[PDB]
């Protein structure tokens, strides 16, 4: 079996192994990178995904979201307060001022540290889940808006045709911005790629022992898990690396920095931080693995996950006996 140890892999694709996206998926996968729950690839020296980002300040950010905390600094939740609409830079110049700013730090290891104690004291403002792309389209490899759609891919495997669309996001990041624990919606893969500026951590569960996070978390949060038996669909809750380790839960952690992807495979639990100033983008993809991992998917319920359009389609073809109750929580 290949890494058994469930490690994170970091992969150096040369430009004629850039070309062919799925390919390369299922080449990470041949050598053991999936039971990480996280990839890390450097694109060739050659590649570029834009000629430059100076032109980006005008971009609007809708719904700037403000991340409160509630709890201790290891265990917490964050709940996301609407803010009035802004531009890149006008978020830029936030993120740079002295309330926001990344403080001096010695290392990624001292800033670590700094985000754990600290963290639940401030409440950065993150403006997350923008619909749209900083690819050129003239970027043919690894070009996030020019992937094989899931929708496709499960007409490929399945032969059902389904409506649905699949479309990137971005997100800009600030000082103590955060993503809470979770794995993507219907248990999918995710790819992230770092446009610009500083840095992301993350955090990661193999897949194969999802399931000792989800005890830990129902432990923790045991209010929430009366609520959902799927509360972390909900994207809310934080645990940190010490809490972690202190309940024997396999983890593994890694910063990704401008340049680079990060591909989360089906049913890694993932969560993080961002250094300061920041874009990213991301989407969801499906691979022919992935549909085992969608029929077993858990859903949220409850009503609190509300979710895309597109994920009906999943759960109505991969789920039917739990489909009238998940589009109930829908609506
Ligand atoms: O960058 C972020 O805030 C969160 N991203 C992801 O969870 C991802 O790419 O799957
Ligand atoms: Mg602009
Ligand atoms: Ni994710
Ligand atoms: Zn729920």
């Amino acid at each position: 079996a290949q890494n058994p140890n469930c490690n994170i892999m970091i992969f150096h694709p040369t430009k004629e192994e850039f070309n062919d996206f799925d390919k390369y998926i299922a080449y990470m996968e041949s050598q053991g990178a999936h039971r990480a729950g996280l990839a890390k690839i450097i694109p060739p020296k050659e590649w570029k995904a834009r000629e430059t980002y100076d032109n980006i300040s005008e971009i609007l950010i809708a719904t700037p979201l403000q991340q409160v905390a509630s709890g201790r600094a290891g265990v917490f939740t964050q709940y996301h307060k609407k803010k009035k609409a802004m531009t890149v830079g006008e978020y830029r110049h936030l993120a740079n001022s002295k309330k926001y700013q990344t403080p001096p730090h010695q290392n990624f290891e001292d800033l670590e540290r700094k985000y754990w104690k600290n963290r639940i004291y401030n409440s950065p403002i993150y403006g997350a889940d923008i619909s749209g792309s900083l690819f050129d389209e003239n970027t043919k490899q690894w070009n996030l808006g020019h992937l094989g759609t899931i929708q496709d891919l499960l007409e490929k495997e399945c032969g059902v045709v389904i409506e649905g669309v699949n479309t990137p996001y971005l997100y800009f990041g600030m000082w103590k911005t955060t993503f809470a624990w979770h794995t993507e919606d219907m248990d999918l893969y995710s790819i992230n790629y770092l446009h610009l500026g500083e840095p992301k951590t993350w955090y990661v569960v193999p897949p194969e022992h999802g399931q000792r996070l989800e005890r830990l978390a129902r432990e923790l949060f045991p209010g929430s898990s009366r609520g959902c038996g799927a509360f972390l669909r909900h994207k809310v809750a934080l645990i940190s690396p010490t809490v972690l380790k202190e309940n024997g839960i396999p983890f593994n952690r890694i910063t990704q920095e401008a340049g680079e992807f990060m591909v989360t495979f089906p049913y890694g639990y993932h969560a993080g931080f961002n250094h300061g100033f920041n874009c990213a983008e991301a989407i969801n993809f499906a691979t022919p693995r992935w549909i085992d991992y969608g029929k077993m998917a858990s859903q949220c319920s409850c009503g609190e996950a509300r979710v895309t359009f597109s994920m009906d389609a999943f759960v109505r073809i991969l789920q039917p006996e739990r489909y009238d109750l998940w589009k109930r929580g829908q609506d």
